[PDB]
């Protein structure tokens, strides 16, 4: 199971970790991936997941995209988690620096909700270009399962922590 959590609230659970190498690790049920509408898994978080696969991640993508079109920006779908997970929860967060309505970063997390225990990283952080910070807060407001958060940024990951409210 997880180790080396900081408990933030009843449900959340935060750790500076690399969320390919938690993956590998703890094999989770879950693991949830920073994924866009198109599940092209370039860069960021995604990018990550998806050469840890070999790419598999990436070739489920296409087939589940050439058959369902793409998701809403603060939607999800659920994939294999190949060799890091039994299941991955692709969600996609909006992408600031698209210009999407941060708004739907909570409709985003709601996703969440529909499992159980999940390991993953901050909807919207990184190249997503949302406040990291805001997303931990729209994360424990909005997710009531137990959810363990992964942030690759050990800066970033002391910040999130002294600032928590
Ligand atoms: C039936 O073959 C394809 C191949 C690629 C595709 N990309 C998107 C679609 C259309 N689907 C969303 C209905 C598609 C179909």
């Amino acid at each position: 199971s997880f180790s080396g959590y900081l408990k933030l609230t009843d449900n959340v659970y935060i750790k500076n970790a690399d969320i390919v190498e938690e993956a590998k690790k703890v094999k989770p049920t879950v693991v949830v991936n920073a994924a866009n509408v198109y599940l092209k898994h370039g860069g960021g978080v995604a990018g990550a997941l998806n050469k840890a696969t070999n790419n598999a991640m990436q070739v489920e993508s296409d087939d589940y995209i050439a058959t369902n079109g793409p998701l809403k920006v603060g939607g999800s779908c659920v994939l294999s988690g190949h060799n890091l997970a039994k299941h991955c929860l692709h969600v996609v967060g909006p992408n600031v620096n698209k210009g999407e309505d941060i708004q739907l970063l909570k409709s985003a997390y709601e996703n969440f909700n529909q499992h159980e225990v999940l390991l993953a990283p901050l909807l919207s952080a990184g190249i997503f270009g949302a406040d990291p910070i805001h997303s931990l807060r729209v994360c424990v407001d909005t997710v009531r399962t137990n959810v363990y958060l992964a942030v690759f940024d050990k800066n970033l990951y002391d910040k999130l922590v002294s600032s928590f409210l």
